[PDB]
């Protein structure tokens, strides 16, 4: 078994949102059958970021997401090669965010390398004035379609406001070698920044993830 209770993982993004550009590297830890991770970013290059730290937060690792043993856990099972998957959120100002991610095994710790980029949002609009307040609670709707496993959910920002700032997210998972997927089901996600202090040029991350079956949905 090449996935332990406890697991580190390290991660190398680079991108850009209207035109910025940047790089954040993180080293983060989780204990991928509880649901369980914690991580550390910083902001290694373009720092600071000229926009909400938010809409990254999410595209910082779904080989710790807690399954029932009889959903079978694809991302898990897609070890020591890996998945890789590919996001678009689409927010209500018009801002567009697409992410493709590749997450391998290597030196006994998860390996990320993500490419972000964001497009389209107002130089007025809540994330390029920095004035969102991190995600609400969200549940992915996950199903298997053409050989892949496929999420989608409403995900919301909380606003310096007391409403909400929303996004439609659909994502592409794909294992490197075709394991069992799962029939469809939901994860429940709870993505937390627990510490910003610089400038959020560092900052931490906390995020609890559990698969479960639906109802319902």
């Amino acid at each position: 078994e090449v996935i332990k209770e406890f697991m580190r993982f390290k991660e190398h993004m680079e991108g850009s949102v209207n035109g910025h550009e940047f790089e954040i590297e993180g080293e983060g830890e989780g204990r991928p059958y509880e649901g369980t991770q914690t991580a550390r970013l910083k902001v290694t290059k373009g720092g600071p970021l000229p926009f909400a730290w938010d809409i990254l937060s999410p595209q910082i690792s779904k080989a710790y997401v807690k399954h029932p043993a009889d959903i079978p856990d694809y991302l898990k099972l897609s070890f020591p090669e890996g998945f890789k998957w590919e996001r678009v959120m689409n927010f209500e100002d018009g801002g567009v965010v697409t992410v493709t991610q590749d997450s391998s095994l290597q030196d006994g710790e998860f390996i990320y390398k993500v490419k972000v980029r964001g497009t389209n949002f107002p130089s007025d609009g809540p994330v390029m004035q920095k004035k969102t307040m991190g995600w609400e609670a969200s549940s992915e709707r996950m199903y298997p379609e053409d050989g892949a496993l496929k999420g989608e959910m409403k995900m919301r920002l909380r606003l310096k406001d007391g409403g909400h700032y929303d996004a439609e997210v659909k994502t592409t998972y794909m294992a490197k070698k075709p394991v069992q997927l799962p029939g469809a089901y939901k994860t429940d996600t709870k993505l937390d920044i627990t510490s910003h202090n610089e400038d959020y040029t560092i900052v931490e991350q906390y995020e609890r993830n559990e698969g479960r079956h639906s109802t319902g949905a």
